């Protein structure tokens, strides 16, 4: 039921990345519903993130960490930006920082709270989106523009009702798994 939502409204290349990474941590996509859909939702956003942004933005997640860390290391080598300790999301050649994207079902100065006391490096940007149209991000710099902002809240948005009218949305929320 969730797993058929999640088959029909997300792409098969991000679901296909979504069930390797829970086949990396050790959960079966069947069982662990929510987690699978906070996985695939996180990635749609990262990727339309990127895609936004000549290329502004490097995608780091959805990678392999071999590739990750690889990319991490090069861009590092090439720019002298402090290397962080978690792998991030994305890299912002622009402003010339890394980027921690969150998705979150609670509010998002909380989840904002855990991510920053998480990665605790004042140098990897934070921006969480919340599926009621809401954004926080550091020092209230948003990087992208209005519209693709807007994009992004209308999409998760779009995905909390489709969730809502097969009635799994109740579930989702009420869970934290995949923040
Ligand atoms: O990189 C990860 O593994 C990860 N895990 C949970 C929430 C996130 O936003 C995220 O980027
Ligand atoms: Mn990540
Ligand atoms: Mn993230």
């Amino acid at each position: 039921s969730m797993e058929d939502f999640v088959r029909q409204c997300f792409n098969p290349m991000i679901v296909e990345l979504a069930e390797k990474a829970m086949k990396e941590y050790g959960e079966d996509p069947k069982i662990e519903t929510n987690k699978f859909a906070a996985i695939c939702t996180h990635l749609e956003v990262c990727f339309m993130y990127s895609d936004f942004g000549k290329h502004r933005f490097e995608i780091i997640e959805g990678r392999d960490r071999i590739m990750a860390w690889t990319v991490v290391n090069s861009i590092c080598n090439t720019t002298g930006v402090e290397k962080p300790k978690f792998l991030p999301d994305l890299y912002d050649y622009k402003e010339n920082r890394f980027i921690e994207i969150g998705v979150t079902r609670r509010e998002v100065h909380i989840y904002y709270l855990e991510k920053a006391n998480k990665i605790k490096s004042e140098k990897t940007h934070i921006h969480i989106f919340s599926f009621t149209g809401e954004e926080m991000a550091t020092k209230a710099d948003y990087t992208l523009d209005e519209e693709s902002r807007a994009r992004i809240k209308t999409r998760l948005f779009t995905i909390r009702q489709e969730m809502a009218s097969r009635s799994l949305w109740d579930s989702f929320r009420q869970s934290e798994r995949g923040e």
